[PDB]
């Protein structure tokens, strides 16, 4: 009970370090700043959208927003002799001939909030930089599923795991008085190192509480803590619109439990064993870049944000619930494949249905987001119960690790491939999941 509350905590708070970037590292439509515009707009008294058509450039053919977003007409706005009526008129026939420049003079943000790219200006050339901070997030976890185990090797377990959540808890506070970005990727890659290896240990010792008649029920627990997690993080993104204000409200929850006091070589010398191992690695590997690819598009495309975060959230619940019954009921290879289908499929449909349909698109997402999230609950027990005692905690530290690798990736491909096509995303999305599908079918049951 008590222990259960704290590890169900810990599970919870960790679901905002790993899904923050969505409502910290939000984008809203921004242009070039410039002198004289404000002034113009008193002068004539222009209306916000009136003055967006006058002033930023043209969104241009079928397409290119980028030359709205990251350039500006090269004009002297405080000259007199520019019309109110329309300045660029009294300039050039076509809006298209007048000389365009960047944002020397900064940018404009349209939201009351504020985000990590609005403050740090992470827009246009520097738009990249953005998705470093999931990456160097990932690289923590990476580096970290390495360290803890030659830590914990060498350290105390009690003192490991205190040490390792004092310095989440400090890392995380202090990232929100992070004073330039280098200095906040240094916190993120930090909390990236501690963040999963207090994540893995409260799920060692709550399954080690827990005996295995009631093992698996009491994971599926935690699982739905993190969901609750999401749940509490959608809550505070709603009522706490700036991002620092929502960073230390995220740490905060990890003082209160501060308050509350082999052979590398075997997974792959066996050709079955190795073939088993890179099946189990690839569905790791693609079930982690699927559910964050996910949540990343949903935070890059949705129109409304909160809501679209909070079903999809509530909906990892009736899947938690579905796998709880499958694996007992009907079993697991056939399910798991069924729900790597599935994934798969509603991927390639968000291709197809036109972004006006929101209404179905949302369901679609959320049909996904059960597939995975049941796919996730599939592919632990099976990645546990395929290898033995001896051999467990080897591959899934190993395989698990690829799930980190695939973390790095992931956002590459959602901040930067998606920029050559909108649908590219989905299209490798839809190709992974499909193959996921296939691949698990040679498993054993
Ligand atoms: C990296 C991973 C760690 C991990 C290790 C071993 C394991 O069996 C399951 C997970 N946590 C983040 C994410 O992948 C995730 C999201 C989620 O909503 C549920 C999850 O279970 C996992």
């Amino acid at each position: 009970k008590q222990a259960f509350l704290i590890l169900c905590l810990l599970s919870a708070a960790f679901a905002p370090i790993c899904v923050g970037i969505v409502f910290l590292g939000f984008t809203p439509d921004h242009h070039c700043q410039s002198p004289g515009v404000a002034e113009l707009s008193q002068r004539c008294g222009w209306s916000p959208a009136e003055e967006l058509n006058y002033t930023v450039p043209g969104l241009g053919p079928a397409g290119e927003a980028f030359l709205g977003q990251c350039r500006r007409y090269e004009v002297d706005w405080n000259q007199s002799a520019l019309s109110c009526v329309d300045p660029l008129a009294s300039l050039a026939t076509n809006r298209s001939h007048l000389p365009l420049g960047p944002c020397q003079d900064g940018w404009v943000y349209d939201t009351p909030g504020s985000s990590i790219v609005t403050e740090f200006n992470l827009v246009c050339a520097d738009s990249w930089k953005l998705d470093l901070f999931q990456s160097c997030l990932n690289a923590g976890f990476l580096f970290g599923s390495l360290g803890v185990g030659y830590f914990a090797d060498r350290f105390g377990r009690k003192l490991c795991l205190l040490g390792t959540v004092l310095v989440n808890a400090v890392s995380g506070v202090l990232m929100a008085f992070s004073p330039n970005y280098m200095s906040m990727l240094l916190f993120r890659l930090l909390q990236g190192l501690v963040s999963k290896g207090n994540w893995m240990a409260g799920y060692t010792l709550i399954t080690e509480f827990v005996g295995s008649g009631s093992r698996r029920t009491v994971a599926i627990m935690y699982q739905m803590a993190f969901t609750v997690g999401l749940v509490a993080l959608t809550g505070l993104a709603y009522a706490l619109p700036h991002w620092r204000w929502l960073q230390l409200a995220v740490s905060l929850p990890t003082f209160l439990f501060l308050l509350y006091y082999p052979s590398f070589a075997d997974l792959f010398r066996t050709p079955r064993l190795r073939k088993r191992t890179f099946i189990l690695m690839y569905l790791w590997f693609t079930d982690s870049v699927l559910y964050q690819g996910l949540i990343l598009h949903m935070g890059a495309t949705s129109g409304n944000l909160y809501l679209d975060f909070l079903y999809s959230a509530l909906v990892e619940i009736p899947g938690a619930f579905i796998a709880l019954i499958t694996i007992d009921r009907v079993g697991r290879i056939y399910p798991m494949a069924m729900s790597n289908l599935l994934a798969g499929a509603a991927c390639l449909v968000m291709i197809f249905i036109s972004p006006d349909l929101h209404w179905l698109n949302i369901i679609i997402m959320c049909v996904g987001r059960m597939g995975i999230t049941i796919a996730i609950q599939m592919i632990c027990l099976v990645n546990a119960e395929l290898y033995p005692t001896f051999v467990r905690n080897l591959g899934v530290m190993v395989c698990s690790s690829l799930c980190d690798i695939g973390g790095i990736i992931t956002p590459f491909i959602v901040f930067r491939l998606r920029e050559v096509w909108q649908a590219l995303p989905l299209i490798l999305f839809a190709v992974l999941g499909l193959l996921a599908a296939g691949v698990t079918l040679l498993l054993p049951e």
